[PDB]
Parts: structure tokens; C-alpha cells; sequence
């Protein structure tokens, strides 16, 4: 028993961070097969932040004006292009730690992991949700850029995300490994609005469920709601609205704890109502909304 | 920046990792060189679990009864012995991802990450402190048994922990690597008195400097106490009492950010006597104490 915000194992990813620099800026790139990928601000010198032209900026860069390290070895880049803010580095040897792997674009309210790199080194491994206004909070210091973000499904990583920016407000933005950002941000150097974010309702139930499984049950009580009902302590509280979509999804922790899932929502209404009263769940003061159903189920039955 | 409860980047662990039956029973062990590592309570059947005489147990065991598969490669065992509570199964082969390792004993109030382990697969990797009263609040299920706690510092993994128990009150137990528990408890199944806990007082403080320089600064106060004045607080909210040395562990901490750290201690004392008033820090509701001043300082500084 137990429950933890728990990364996937890194091994995979960190088998393919390489450092990559151009001119005097510095930051990581993920290297599968001949390619390697990586944001691409890495050609901007501090005057170009503002308002950079990638097109124009570009043009002036050669193959050979690419510095790609993998750990002490050099890789020789033989094509460069850019797709929306990623470059796509092409190079003569294909990385012999390839895992299979998938270019996926997670949901608003997902969650995966992130492999904060420096230098193209891996320093730490953290879990965290796409937030519903396609921010992550992360941690991510100059030279982080590059760090990708995934999911593992048994021996596949889908790599999700690859990090580009810090806001001014200090939340973090980036794109899909096609270089689609997601969410309204540009890369450039402006105040960006993020927008109104909210709290992922369905993961906070799943996380309910998680707690029940796992012994803490004092927030349990002899009260039911409505779809209807619940959103309207959901819109009051800046919760996302509930859906049947929601409810299917929550449908085997329902059945394992024999919680139906508007009981749960009950549950979590008086929560939100009247607060924790200085008690905790699983460890949390306050209600917990980075793990998905999956996650929760994953978590629960040792899943590797 | 940002600041995240992470883990060390998994991969030097992953490669040593492998599955060991002994009977019916399946758990992880931790194969370094040519030795694999892993609790002696694989030996037992439900019918020893109350009070196994391991000496006994094992005296019926052979070398050819202990399944050692490394994925799907098995490994000849050809020497096992008993050293505490871990088994020693000699193989025929070095570990050929064997990394540079040491096997260290923490101290209460140390961080360590746990790669999360079912038949020799890693599953997740977090990070957690081991408690002042030498338990641990992980995540372990039935098969997690063998997963291991561990640090890396630069090339070189140092092994703390390995999971051995979960106490009838849900909080988890282990070994260091030369099989000493840490803490009173016993490989048995029994009722086992983990002893009061404190709260990791320097941890906490640490925190709070990790909060302001990544922007939450709302708890800074106009005050200041003496290390006898905060630790009469200190004692009445269960805290460690906070010393000299500790004072002396958060001095970079306090040079960086300019607060003194008598003052923040101020600031500790101002939310142990009122509260966070439904504000947060960091993203939590309570006063986080699993980060060292360590973790603090290599995270604000990318360590990798
Ligand atoms: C996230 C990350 O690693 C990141 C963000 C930004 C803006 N950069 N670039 C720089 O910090 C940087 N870019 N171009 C230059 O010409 C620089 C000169 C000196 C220092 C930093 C520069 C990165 C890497
Ligand atoms: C932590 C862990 O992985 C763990 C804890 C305990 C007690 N075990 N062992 C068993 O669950 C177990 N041990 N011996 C047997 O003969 C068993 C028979 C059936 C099911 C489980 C058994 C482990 C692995």
C-alpha cells in the first residue's frame, strides 16, 4: 500500500538527451535515430528574444554551425530543418539506445513525466499534469530547455512534450514534439497571457478513490449529488465540469471500492465547502489533481 | 525556475534490477557486480511469516533454488549466504551495467529515491524521506519487495535502502545494503511500534528558502527568535529541535536569499502558531519537509 506522485523509471529518455549548441547558447536535444530534435530558440542571441525571426535567423546557421554532444562523443550533422518551433537535426549515426518510441499530443489534464536535463545530463525526474490552460509548473532553470516530457507503455515511451519557455509569471510552456505549442504561447520574449486555469476535476476524484484504496477514508460521507448539482459547486469553486465521459473513466475505481461516483462527488463537494479542517489525504493538505484514473490504477496494481 | 519534489534520474538502477523466486514467492533483487542483493524473507512460505527461523529456513535452500532472471536471461547462482536480513546469490556473471556504486547508511531525515519495482521490472521512481523515526511513506505493493533507495552523485549511485516491510499500520520498513533495518524493526510478521515521529525541522526551513527564491515570499515576516525560543515552538508541534549544525547546513541557503536564518525561523514558528490561513507554499497546503538544504541547493542550481 501507499501512494506516491510516482515518474515513469527515466533509463529510456536518458539514453537519448545529447547537448546541443549554437553559437554561445546551450540546451538539450533528444536524439532518436538519425535525428535530433530540440527547441528552436537555441539559435537566438539575447537580442533576437524579443522578437526573433526564425526564418531569417536560420538561414544564416549551417549544419556544421550545430554542436551536437552526446555524452564525450561529437555527432556530425548532416541536414538541419525546422518544424513550427522544433529543429529537426539530422545526423550520420542513428542512436544506438533507441527505444520505441511515439510522438503523441497529450490532453489538457494529463499527466506524464519530465526529465529535467542540463548540458544534455539528466538531473532529475518529476511527474506533473498538463494543466487545463496548457501551462505545466515545473522546474526548469536556464539550460533546462529541451528536457522532454512522457508516458511509458510497457517497452514505448511517447514522448509528449519538449520545454521552450518560462512566462514572466513563472509557469512553463512548450509543444508537442512536432513543435506545435501547446496552448496560445509563441516563442518569444513577451508578457503571454496563460488564461483562466482550472482544477481537473476527474483527477482529484481519481485520487479520492486512491486514498480510500489506501486507508484514508475520514472524507467519506452518507451523502449523494447530481451531475448537475456537482458543476455547480465545480463552477463556484473553478473546477472543470463534470461529464459521463468523466464518470466511465472513474468507472473501475468505482468498482473496486464499491464508491459509485456521484457518492465520491459528494464527498468531494463537502471538500470543497468546508474545507480540509486541518486534516490531510494521503499526505496532501490540499486536493490533489496530477493523477489521472489511469494513473491511480497503474499505481495500485504495480503495472511496469 | 520552480521547484518539484524530484527524483534522481533512473537509469544506472533500471540496469541492475532483476527478478528472484525462491519456492512461490517472486521479489526484486539488486544486481551489482557478481552478487545479487535482496531480503531474506523470499525464503519464507505464509506458513513462516509470523516468526521464520531464517537460519533454518535457509539450511533447506540450494543454490540451483534461487531463480535469479536479469529480463528474460536467466542467472547461475553458484554461492548464496546471509548477511542481516539480505541474501548474497553469487552469480557466474558480472552485472555488465553494473555502474559506479557504494553502499552508504542514511541518516533519519535524509532523502533517497525509490525505484518502484514488481519481478524485476521498475515501475516508478519517487523520492521521499527516510523518517526521524527510520520509516518510510512509500508505495509498495505485494512483489515490491528488493526495490531499492538510492542517491546519485555525479557518475556514482550510493544505495541506502531496500524494502523490506510493510508495517500493520501501512508505513514501510527496510535495510540498509549490508542488511541492518533501519530503526527497531524485524523481518517478521508482527506488530511492530514504529515510535513517535517528528517533523524534519532543517527540511522544512530549507523549503521555505527553495520558496523564496522561486517567489512565494508571503510568510516572510517582520521577526525574528533564537534557536531556544523557536525550539520551545519546536516542541510543542512535534518538531526536531534545531541546532547549530543545522543553522550551519542552511548558511549557503541564507546567503543566497539574505534572510537570516534565525529569521526564517520566524517565519516558521508565525505558520506552526497560525497557519497557512488557506494559502499555499510551493503548491502545498502544509509545511513540506522531504527536501534537505542539499536537495534544495542542487535543484535551484541544476545539478546533474
Ligand atoms: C530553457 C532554456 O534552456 C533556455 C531559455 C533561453 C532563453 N535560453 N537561451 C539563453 O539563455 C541564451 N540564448 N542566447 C544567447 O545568445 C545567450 C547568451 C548568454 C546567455 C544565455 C543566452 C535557454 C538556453
Ligand atoms: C514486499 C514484497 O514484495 C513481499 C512481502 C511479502 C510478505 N512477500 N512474500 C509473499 O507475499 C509470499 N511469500 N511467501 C509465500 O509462500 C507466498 C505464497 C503466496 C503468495 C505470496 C507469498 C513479498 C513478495
Amino acid at each position: 500500500s501507499g501512494f506516491r506522485k510516482m515518474a515513469f523509471p527515466s533509463g529510456k529518455v536518458e539514453g537519448c538527451m545529447v547537448q546541443v549548441t549554437c553559437g554561445t547558447t546551450t540546451l538539450n536535444g533528444l536524439w532518436l535515430d538519425d535525428v535530433v530534435y530540440c527547441p528552436r530558440h537555441v539559435i537566438c542571441t539575447s537580442e533576437d528574444m524579443l522578437n526573433p525571426n526564425y526564418e531569417d535567423l536560420l538561414i544564416r546557421k549551417s549544419n556544421h554551425n550545430f554542436l551536437v554532444q552526446a555524452g564525450n562523443v561529437q555527432l556530425r550533422v548532416i541536414g538541419h530543418s525546422m518544424q513550427n518551433c522544433v529543429l529537426k537535426l539530422k545526423v550520420d549515426t542513428a542512436n544506438p539506445k533507441t527505444p520505441k518510441y511515439k510522438f503523441v499530443r497529450i490532453q489538457p489534464g494529463q499527466t506524464f513525466s519530465v526529465l529535467a536535463c542540463y548540458n544534455g545530463s539528466p538531473s532529475g525526474v518529476y511527474q506533473c499534469a498538463m494543466r487545463p490552460n496548457f501551462t505545466i509548473k515545473g522546474s526548469f532553470l536556464n539550460g533546462s530547455c529541451g528536457s522532454v516530457g512522457f508516458n511509458i507503455d510497457y517497452d514505448c515511451v511517447s514522448f509528449c512534450y519538449m520545454h521552450h519557455m518560462e512566462l514572466p509569471t513563472g509557469v512553463h510552456a512548450g509543444t508537442d514534439l512536432e513543435g506545435n505549442f501547446y496552448g496560445p504561447f509563441v516563442d518569444r520574449q513577451t508578457a503571454q497571457a496563460a488564461g483562466t486555469d482550472t482544477t481537473i476535476t476527474v483527477n482529484v476524484l481519481a485520487w479520492l478513490y486512491a486514498a480510500v484504496i489506501n486507508g484514508d477514508r475520514w472524507f467519506l460521507n452518507r451523502f449523494t449529488t447530481t451531475l448537475n448539482d456537482f458543476n455547480l459547486v465545480a463552477m463556484k469553486y473553478n473546477y472543470e465540469p463534470l461529464t459521463q465521459d468523466h464518470v466511465d473513466i472513474l468507472g473501475p475505481l468505482s468498482a473496486q471500492t464499491g464508491i459509485a461516483v456521484l457518492d465520491m462527488c459528494a464527498s468531494l463537494k463537502e471538500l470543497l465547502q468546508n474545507g480540509m479542517n486541518g486534516r490531510t489525504i494521503l499526505g496532501s493538505a490540499l486536493l490533489e489533481d496530477e493523477f489521472t484514473p489511469f494513473d491511480v490504477v497503474r499505481q495500485c496494481s504495480g503495472v511496469t
